[PDB]
């Protein structure tokens, strides 16, 4: 069904959800640093990577399918689009999420009134370009996520390699992904999450504008990566892991 | 177990200030009015020092944990000398609490090690024994050691001495433990992977923390050397000390 | 492809040449170059015969080091993995003014036993077996360089990925490299006027624990990783970058 790979054997399970257009291979470089401290669940989201053969679906539905293969309890970490999925799971079944971690994610990707974000028509235009130029629209959207850093070239290639080492996902899965980002808004639903909530950001993130407002989710904690863009775990793997190890400990 | 903690100022951003070994939060008396309009200022007496009486010797880890417990959710943390190791330890342990790390006249590894400049262990050991057998003479030796070499040296040591004479000194055990922290702690590798901004202020003439280019090659941190300051550049050169703090607030937004 | 492929990454103004091992290419450094590009100008090399430098054949260890030198910077730290640790070492014998420091990782001066090590006739086996079953001989030799760790099957498929995404090295060059391992002893020519850092995996099958005799090289330093086998920068990235960053502090 859903490509799912389990690695390591700590008593704390960690579910890692990638972002739009990509797959679990994005975690290749931090899985070695984590697998001795967690049982790690590498997931290709439904419609993505080796989980082809799903079309579009609602965020809720994406979260129900990943939930249906998850361990009983686990820390849930979502990167970007994956951050919304991991968020939806915490909303739907809080007893399953010992703690929620989002990486370079926004509860509401599209700019709303007095809420920073992407212009709803920038993203709408990205769905049109996908019709006209499929292959190069995915590559251009991923090129956006490593821009701005003193590492952009090797980081853009890490992402680009990870989409090109597998057959492209369906164009309907991806367009649906873009729609989720365009229309989803979880700011309120997370106001009262009952479990530990850790939000990680990159300062130079061109998609998720740098946090102070979500800080004012008073129970959640946030870390801003000062020299990272939209993929802090690629450009800053060692700073990325350490708050996760600290988080396993705090749970205890 | 509660720590002396005074919040002053009416400023946008939070700034925790941590004094060095043997002193107390009064060392900041004469820069707080220039910072008061830009930061909410958190003036702390480290566990076992000054007004947070009744603590003995502890590890840097326990020390940083006790301070962090009365800390605001998110602040900029500025450490002077040993306070710099405390603030650094906080950065490492609890990055979500630390908007930015600043150290003044402070070293990640105070004692000289191989290929690493610092206080020679035997010189530190001599200071300890001197402190044990000849307390008040060694306090004066210490106060001179922080101000020596600058245009302003006597006036500055007098200012530091005022902060010493007017509060309870730390217990014999707290004193010895803190020297043992400086003797043993090495945070060099630990601070490579810090996620937040890291600003390091130094005095060119500082005789306790030698003149910086090894640490710059922490490539994501920044460093500033005041040509004319020694170990207390916020005493000797208040105006230049605050400027990079305003620049930091600009960077954080 | 009669050119040595050579890529430069970073702005750390200390230079660091990275030399891969038998069969592999610079892609094996994919997960550590982020950790190190902030601290070094990195030169990723594909040894001649391998990776993107495929249009070469068999050649002596000194021919290899000479070809690799021609495109190397004026001065640099030279770090070699496995077979690459013999190219590095050779370079710090032919032209030591070019080499600010020599680092070897899970490598030995004389790979074949005499002196603990690998039996010579079982490196004859791989050479012969390489003609009777090309693919599985390569796979089985590569498998030796990761097995022995808790992460053996992740680390193994990291190496296979790096091999499969580029042209398979020539049987000639692959045979040539096995020849270097089998024949060469550099134990005597390394008794050497630069700092000499030596990195080992306790669980390394191909490289035993000849460390304690090579500690006697009285001015060579050695570090053993207690849970690494032949590929410790893959199995343990963090513990691998730390000694490199402290070596850079010990210069300058």
């Amino acid at each position: 069904d859903i490509w799912w790979q389990t690695i390591g054997e700590g008593d704390c399970h960690l579910v890692l959800l990638h972002g739009w257009g990509l797959n679990a291979q994005v975690w290749d470089c931090i899985t070695p640093q984590l697998a001795s401290h967690f049982t790690l669940h590498l997931v290709d989201l439904p419609g993505y990577g080796r989980s082809g053969g799903f079309g579009a679906m609602s965020l809720e539905a994406m979260a129900q399918r990943v939930l249906e293969q998850a361990p009983p309890q686990a820390v849930w970490l979502g990167w970007s689009l994956g951050g919304l999925v991991a968020s939806q799971v915490a909303i739907m079944r809080p007893e399953r999420v010992q703690a929620l971690v989002t990486v370079a994610s926004s509860p509401c990707f599209a700019a709303r009134d007095d809420w920073p974000g992407i212009k709803p028509e920038v993203l709408a235009g990205f769905q049109q370009q996908l019709s006209d130029d499929f292959q190069r629209t995915v590559e251009r959207f991923l090129a956006l996520q490593t821009m701005g850093t003193e590492s952009a070239r090797q980081d853009a290639r890490a992402l680009k390699q990870a989409v090109l080492s597998l057959p492209m996902p369906s164009a309907e899965a991806l367009n649906g992904g873009l729609e989720i980002l365009r229309t989803v808004d979880l700011r309120q639903a997370l106001v009262r999450l009952p479990m530990p909530f850790l939000r990680l950001y990159g300062r130079l993130d061109g998609l998720v504008p740098r946090i102070v407002p979500l800080l004012d989710w008073p129970e959640s904690e946030s870390i801003l990566f000062d020299k990272a863009a939209h993929a802090p775990f690629v450009s800053h793997p060692a700073a990325f892991c350490e708050p996760l190890l600290a988080l396993k400990t705090r749970l205890g």
